[PDB]
């Protein structure tokens, strides 16, 4: 069981449109894990949102019906020799770093999960929290240290994936508190250049305003003309005529590499990808360049996303959007 070439299962028990059993039971099935396993991936990252495990009305009572989804996924992975990175996407409250109570629930959910899977030693790793956007890392470091401690009381050797501030930015790793612990893997997400990977992203106001098709390798066009029309996105002027190429990707990856040089730790890129509406040749090339960098620096990771979520690698018929793309991603 290795955690090097994975794929995310976003939209299943996280970022689900509607909380419906029909969805939860149909979105991901053993046939999907089989498909992923067959394609050559070695693990899947599974983001989950709290409510499918804990309801705000009766805090502390965990849902077996919700848990059955994680349990069954674990069973499917074991059968196909895949690893599973259980990832908490949305946590209690964001008020989490404000409200002591939301923090208590956060650590208790992890304490509960550590016990629940205490006998699974090689197929599961825990990834604490994705959603982190703070002015600085002081409060996340406090909560994170408390969370590691609680988990360690129960399981001294479970692998814990920890990311930094600003959505696990690679330049925020240096701001995390020192964790003298041998079973930690440091996580970072990578979506650079943002306007290429999220070109026309409906959810990005800035991307939706700019509204431009971007090729890779290539460059940002009409930035100056766009800012002129939209003074509100003046900050974008810094990107005027930016050249998008492999050297740009290596530059953006440098902060994670430096951090590792100092901490002598393991790194993991839990999310990276290109919006599916981008031209295929560019979409393939970006992944190819990025994966070559991950391979060069020996960094494992998981591409966003398996199906749907606008970053699909596979269609609903469980067939890859491109075989070359999957081959690249399976390393």
């Amino acid at each position: 069981v290795s955690f090097k070439a994975g794929i995310n299962l976003g939209g299943w028990i996280s970022q689900y449109q509607v909380f419906s059993k029909e969805h939860f039971d149909t979105f991901i099935t053993e046939k999907d894990i089989e498909t992923i396993a067959e394609a050559g991936f070695d693990h899947v990252r599974l983001p989950f949102d709290y409510p499918i495990i804990e309801s705000d009305d009766n805090v502390g009572e965990y849902k077996e019906d919700g848990l059955s989804y994680i349990d069954r996924c674990l069973e499917w992975c074991k059968k196909y020799n895949l690893g599973l990175v259980l990832d908490m996407h949305h946590a209690p409250g964001s008020t989490l770093f404000e409200d002591p109570n939301q923090q208590k629930r956060f650590v208790d959910i992890w304490r509960f999960l550590a016990k629940r899977y205490i006998n699974e030693r090689e197929h599961i790793a825990f990834e604490l929290l994705n959603e982190v956007v703070e002015p600085d890392s002081t409060r996340w470091n406090k909560l994170m240290l408390e969370c590691i401690k609680a988990i360690r009381e129960i399981d001294s050797t479970m692998w814990l994936y920890i990311g930094g501030n600003n959505y696990n930015s690679p330049d925020e790793l240096k701001n995390l508190a020192d964790i003298d612990d041998d079973y930690i893997v440091y996580n970072f997400h990578f979506y650079n250049p943002f306007f290429f990977t999220h070109q026309k992203a409906h959810w990005s106001e800035s991307a939706m305003a700019y509204n431009r098709t971007v090729k890779y390798p290539g460059q940002y066009e009409g930035i100056e003309e766009f800012v002129k029309n939209n003074p509100k996105y003046s900050f974008m002027m810094e990107l005027n005529n930016l050249k998008l190429n492999k050297e740009l990707l290596r530059k953006d990856l440098k902060p994670a590499i430096e951090f590792r040089e100092k901490k002598k730790c393991k790194l993991y890129c839990g999310e990276f990808g290109v919006i599916a509406i981008a031209d295929l040749e560019s979409r393939i090339k970006w992944h190819e360049d990025y994966i070559s960098l991950l391979e060069e620096y020996d960094i494992g990771g998981a591409v966003w996303n398996y199906k749907k979520m606008d970053f699909e690698i596979y269609n609903e018929d469980r067939k890859p959007v491109s075989q070359e793309l999957v081959n690249i991603l399976a390393r």
